[PDB]
This record gives C-alpha cells, structure tokens and sequence, in this order.
C-alpha cells in the first residue's frame, strides 16, 4: 500500500546550537542554444534526514503541473537536480533551488539564459 511513512520529528526547528543550516550550494547562470539540456545542480554543504526540496521559477512554485513538460525534476536522497530538456527561450528566467528542514531553509538561484542558434 503506497503510504508516505516518515514521521517529521520536530525537536530543533529553531534551537538547533551546534547544527548547521541547509546551505545549498551556488548554481550557475548558464547560456545555451534553443534545443539544448541544462542541468541546475542544487545540494546542500550537509546531507540530512529531512530536506525539502523545491524548484521556483520568478518566485513560481514549479509544482508537477506548473513545471514546464520538456523540464524533469529529480528528487534525489538528500539532493534535487532540473533537468531542462529541449532547453527554448520559454524556459529563460531565474530557477530557484529550495530546502525546507527542521534546521532552517535556504534558496540558490541560477540565470538560465537561451539563446536562438544562429
């Protein structure tokens, strides 16, 4: 039976003294022709138990459905990637990488910028 499990055990959701935040770590603003792959590489500095990860677009939230179809989104054990696939100058504009934990949050942006291949 497909349930979610993984009870959020909240203890040190803003005393956390000794912890780190969820620093995730900077991605590039990267140019590239229409038709091209752009994968945003977003990690945090520690891997932890509980993180969150969510990819914005102007401050869009990409849900499944707000996410653009050539785009494919990897929720991966303790780390997120945005593979842009058939990258078109619709996908230009700021995606931001997102973390939501017990321990803080945190956000990295990255300029992805395409061009018409001339």
């Amino acid at each position: 039976m497909h349930h979610h499990h993984h009870h959020s055990s909240g203890r040190e959701n803003l005393y956390f003294q000794g912890a780190l935040p969820p620093r995730l770590k900077e991605m590039k603003s990267q140019e590239s022709a229409a038709g091209s792959k752009l994968v945003l590489r977003c990690e945090t500095s520690s891997e932890y138990s509980s993180l969150r990860f969510k990819w914005f677009k102007n401050g869009n939230e990409l849900n499944r459905k707000n996410k653009p179809q050539n785009i494919k989104i990897q929720k991966k054990p303790g780390k997120s990637e945005l593979r842009i696939n058939k990258a078109s100058l619709a996908d230009s504009g700021e995606y931001m990488c997102k973390v939501i934990s017990k321990l803080g949050n945190d956000s990295a942006s990255a300029n992805i910028t395409i061009v018409e291949s001339n």
